[PDB]
């Protein structure tokens, strides 16, 4: 189609072929080449590519993290590559530790510690990032935090009247919980415990009132002090979820996918596009964060819809202009907050089941 | 439906009968609680985002939250399905109410380092009253132990007082903010079976004396103890407030002052279909001063039962600041004054102050 | 006849006391002065200056700024009584914010001590002992007596200290101007409490006649420095105006002297005697140079000796330009000429002679 | 004859060293160097940064800014022993600013450790090695002496201990521009004092020809990278210029092996053979990508390797576009097309060649 | 005389006010520039406050030179008109008092040279404030400064005394004749109210600049030396020249008449048909008042200084009429002015009575 870089046909060929396609190739480009102003650079707390593309500081976590599991696909699509993988693994681990990306956490009042209870979107991507750099590398140099970081999340899932853990404090988010509760399989992978175990009561938890099964939605956000959970339904909060969710219960994410793509999708063009409504009640597409589209796309990518992943990428990618100069990727119009990093993932991603059985070196 | 509005006047007054609020009120629900980080009610953290992309001046952040606040008591008696989540939005409205940014002009401007301990009547009479109707929609003693100290300081300083009530920075005293007070001590008897609204006799009688001029039925600006000055200009915005927050206590008193404050401040004009209203005597000029003459009269319409004028109000106010909802969500490309989304949002679902008092419990 | 962008006749603002009430243009200041909260100067006792940011009026000005609204206030407390609480109200707010560090830190920054009131500083201190009697005549409260002693005590005992006549503002910087504020402040406390302060008066008029006046002309020159003994050889409009205006309340008799070769030696009538403009030194035909204030006071100290002529010619010369407007009842100035415009113009519209302030009859029960 | 916009002929640089004097132009960039009060680069050993500032130069880059004009200084010495006192005395004030806290600060900023010598940091200490040496040659000083015998040794005793031969930049990244400079370094100091520390070289030498090299383009990969082993797949142009160049010194055979395959893989030679761009990568028809110094450091190879030709076609390329002007007989650039080009141009006019720095004879 | 175009008075007019006893009214209007205005004027008072440098956009590290150009020129205007001494003596009392303030002498902290800006070295800044202790006591007669003025004087004499070359250093290892000059000519003034001899090191510090510092045959100092490395920066200097030679002028007469020709043989172009002069900074350029920019500005001063009254007329016709100046309210501003230090070197050569009048300024 017009304004792409590369066939449908090619992304999800990339394991079988045992090779990225050159737009991809010029994106880890981006993400390794220029001294200083390349995110994975050095292992350092400076966050220059991060101030050029204009992130907000809160965001800068998710960012380091889709940088990550994108990062881990990589390793599994060819093996010359695995080491790179591991070392820009590393970097994004060393990175995320810096407080200039948990900092919001003490300025806005909650404590000095971001580990120690609750902040559950912050320490959720970080354990989950400790073992995803472990299956890619072999290496022992995280161990120690890792281990400590999971039996934090195991401690406090066992104390909680509800299943999960909360991320400031009174606010629960399904989308956090997914990633905690991912980051639990790893562990017992690596070292075979059953911290997993927990998962089945979590599933069974955000069935009762935090889903619309009808509509296979997921709620916005509950609140334990109240009780209350907030009206509206969220496509960005659901795509994630379900997406995070296949990797550990298959059956429940292929219950709802259906559902989900009738509630939110909107085909269009003649069935050559597609976009993303955020919520229910309106004709408007990627409200919100404006993250629905992109969210959606890794979620197709999961779910090995071919259809929805090309109709998606034809509304996204073409109208923010990409060029490859000096064999290297940029976007000259970025549609929303997080655009490479999705893009990046969603292009790569080999199924979380995947990174779950990831063969050793 | 008027050119440029969201939803009829019949509409907005049948939300209680028909147990849910309107759609356009939903939108505006959805910009308070929607987007993570930047809307108003996201978290219970000192974090003023929402506040700073709408270019809120620091002096005023304490008004902005507690007319939220008085908004969502209304939601919780609209739609029970509503109820828990204008709890947790008020749970958040007390935490943040209580952060420095918020209060800290006090210590600022040298009166203090302490904002309750005494005087600065204006912050902690909206943080009282605000405590008191979490409380009622929620049945939380979360506050309780902080309530009960504000309220008995409240209570002493009134006591000591040879005049009836208590200033806001010194040597200023201004009947708006006396009258939050008061109501403040009526929601905690309600809930604690004591007898503090017995003050307010003394203070209705004293407001009347030298405070207002009865011919008009608007109030003086300001009361200085120390000289015994009353500043010699009467105020629209002073005055719808005072009148609409009174009518909970003593309904009598602002329905004798009601019909010469309508006199005195409003102009109807476009042929009946709207209205203005100015700030004070003298003049032509509509919503001088503050600018909010006119946002509040809207608050004393709803208040006072007054279709009529409510709509008149609406239709100066809404049109110009050109409304759209995207996503679900409301927003004003061009609101008119200070407070702009939270008066509406209060006006719109506004079930009056009497109503809130008498809230049956939830269990 | 109003003259074109006037606002009330000289006839009308001389008028005020007889008729026992101000102009409502007059009232229409004191409405930009109290109405607004927050940002109108006279909010409250605490130390913001959010009036005089909005106004973009420089630090070392805003000592001026407040006192000069304060001798307004004073005459305001005698033209209406209906008023006068309001004015005594308006003048402890006054006092308060003179004694903020905003507005006398430019003394510690420029490195000369870390006490305002101590020693020299005749210019900030001068100002507020004026003001701590003006509000006393006003509402006959001692909130600020214990102050007002110390400081008179302190203004008595330099002067005494001195070997010439007066007191230094910054050290080794002598301005007629700041004097004439102290030695009045000394007439003010001794009306309150029957003392004899004042007799050092007689010496320091003699003393600004020697050196510090070419009497052909009229004309006090722009600074005296004792340590050199050097006098600065140009002659000063803003500094005359304002000396023999504040003199005039003291000894009226010395003002009436010289008013008249100074009206020869600066101002200039043009546009067939409708209006006048006033130079700020010689040598030149250029108007209201230096600080750019010698219109502005020049008007104050025509209404201090009662030319309404003068008065009318100044007022057709300073306002019409600056473009006012009232809006809900309050008065502004699109486009003021000078710093300290609405409040010199406010207090020439208002003054009542500095001699009336000084038997200002004590307050209502 | 003189290609338009150009100050002086090719035949003209390289003649120089012959003649026993600089260009005119050459002259012009030592005034702009020490000219004006306060302002100009060489003012004083103090640590102001003024000069940077005006040129909008990024802090992580001033430490390369002052080694670069610190090379350029060291051949000037060469050519014209009536301006040699004057390149010691601009030498000395090149490691008197080297040493501030504004230039090597971002090591403790970016959180690595409070000294910037103690271990790792090869890219700043490396440069402060050869600096501390160069002043040596040129001056006869041993103002310096006690902190080059300090670093040096530090540099000898990291080499020994690591299991790859060289030491690190940042913690975890091995850049072989950055090593070549301090091996170098260690050359200088046998030269000043007799030692041996330059036996190392031999094993840095076959280390970076195993997996850091594609022998076949002349190209050496971007880095490397020792905890996980990994190298970054992209070969890169300027990495290649800087250590052909620093390698020729040491072991000229090496950089006249690769020479000839780097100019295939790299060099665009364009408008009917007068002008050459250099491309920083493969799989790309682009110039000058990346940091966008691969045109200059190649500028810098010719003259290491006496390549007139290629000389002549890159800077046809590089000054004209920058136009440049000389006013009160002081050198400046109106356009400058990269960082560091007044340096890097400077530097490749003047250069003698590593070897011939190394054998500077005595001051006389 | 006919008055030139955008002129404000003749040049014969500038040399009678000695012996009218009175300056001419764009002098006086200059004085009312600097005493009129209440906070915002350069001389309102003693108090650490450089309004006036601010709303001029003066350089910080100029700041020390602005004060000490006034202080020289208001010395001049003592000697002219008797009626105006106690002003003069006044502007030079708040002179001395904001020379000591440390926004003036900061520079030297923060550079990283020491926390005391007079106990060794920077004689940039010291020269001129004991020069200056000098003047206001022969204006005043004063023995306000007289125990500092002893301290800073045998600081300088005993430093001197120490150096192996003739004269002091500015920032560390930087040696400028101009600087020098100005220390010297205040061990004349101490001598000349006290009686004493330090004024005896003259002549070796006349011996010393005549040997490296200078070549005779164009009668032009070179920029600078710097004692470790023995160098000598190799291009003249206009400006030093200009400024030397006129200082030097009150204390050994013959040198400054030696080389007055040769200097202005060197860098002075006159222009249409002999109206106007202009000033060359280096050798090696058609370009005028390079550098710094103040080569044509210090040259009035010198002309002023050997009684040159054709230069003098050629250069204020250059530099007055393009800055557009303006009288207003009996104050003088220029609209444009074409360099730093404008309004301060134009009113010192204005008035300016000769240095060696100066150091026989008659008592009080």
């Amino acid at each position: 189609p017009p304004g792409r870089l590369a066939t449908t046909e090619d992304y999800f060929a990339q394991q079988a072929k045992q090779a990225v396609t050159p737009d991809v190739m010029a994106q880890l480009a981006y993400m390794n080449y220029i001294d200083f102003i390349s995110p994975f650079y050095s292992r350092g707390c400076s966050f220059e590519a991060w101030e050029l593309k204009h992130t907000p500081q809160r965001v800068i976590k998710y960012s380091i993290a889709f940088y990550a599991y994108g990062l881990a696909s990589v390793a599994l699509i060819d093996p010359k590559l695995r080491a790179l993988a591991g070392h820009d693994l590393d970097i994004a681990v060393s990175k995320m530790k810096c407080k200039r990306v948990w900092g919001d956490w003490e300025e806005d009042g909650f404590g000095t510690d971001p580990i120690e209870k609750e902040n559950i979107m912050y320490k959720g991507h970080l354990n989950l990032m400790y073992g995803l750099y472990q299956l890619v590398t072999g290496s022992r140099r995280y161990e120690a935090e890792h281990a400590h970081l999971t039996r934090i999340i195991h401690d406090e899932i066992a104390a909680n009247p509800f299943a999960g853990i909360v991320a400031e404090p009174d606010n629960y988010f399904v989308q956090c919980n997914s990633v905690a509760y991912l980051s639990l399989w790893v562990y017992d992978r690596l070292h075979g415990t059953d911290y997993r175990a927990a998962t089945r009561a979590w599933l069974d938890f955000i069935q009762k009132d935090l889903i619309d099964p009808e509509r296979g939605a997921f709620y916005l956000s509950y609140h334990p002090e109240s009780g209350a959970v907030k009206p509206w339904i969220s496509a960005y909060t659901t795509a994630w979820t379900l997406a995070m969710v296949h990797g550990m219960d298959p059956a429940f994410s292929e219950r709802y996918y259906p559902r989900f793509k009738q509630t939110f999708v909107e085909v269009y063009d003649e069935g050559r596009k597609a976009r993303v409504r955020e919520t229910a009640g309106t004709d408007d597409a990627d409200g919100g964060v404006g993250l629905a589209s992109a969210f959606t796309l890794l979620l197709a990518r999961e779910m090995g819809d071919q259809q929805l992943f090309d109709q998606l990428l034809n509304h996204l990618e073409p109208p923010a202009k990409p060029s490859i100069v000096s064999a290297s990727l940029r976007y000259e119009h970025p549609g929303s907050l997080l655009f490479d990093e999705l893009l990046f993932l969603a292009k790569v991603h080999a199924g979380f089941g995947a990174l779950l059985r990831m063969p050793p070196p």
